[PDB]
């Protein structure tokens, strides 16, 4: 059976997927930041596919590559917006486009986006506790 793990998300030189700011707001995006204890960077990937943070749901604004990623009501999302797929290797897909969770830069605010894969450094994701 499939449990739900909660966990961070580690991408580029060892940052952490961050929601901007910490807030919880719909539509707040995120990006890479210096790993900490706050509540932004701890994820919940569970077994519907939805990944999850502060009670909301990690989704693309769209679905087309360059899409930035954010914080969403799950509830309220559609299942093309809200499933994702962590693969052993790192790769993390958005299942209905293909795309992939690429980081944008390891600077202050460096929005992540979804793109096509290119298994960059940038499209790797592991987790850690
Ligand atoms: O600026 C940016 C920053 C990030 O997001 C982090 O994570 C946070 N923290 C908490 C605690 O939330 C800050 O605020 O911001």
């Amino acid at each position: 059976a499939m449990v739900s793990r909660s966990t961070h998300l580690v991408g580029q030189d060892g940052l952490c997927l961050d929601v901007i700011g910490g807030y919880s707001d719909n539509h707040v995006p995120t990006q890479l930041w210096p790993c900490g204890p706050q509540n932004n960077q701890l994820w919940t990937i569970q077994a519907d596919g939805t990944i999850r943070t502060m009670g909301k749901c990690l989704v693309p604004n769209g679905h087309d590559p360059g899409s930035y990623t954010m914080i969403d009501d799950c509830n309220k999302a559609d299942p093309n917006d809200k499933t994702w797929k962590l693969y052993p290797d790192g790769t993390l897909t958005h299942v209905r486009s293909s795309l992939v969770l690429t980081s944008q830069g390891t600077g202050a605010y460096a929005i992540t986006t979804i793109e096509t894969n290119t298994s960059a450094p940038t499209q790797s994701w592991g987790t850690a506790d």
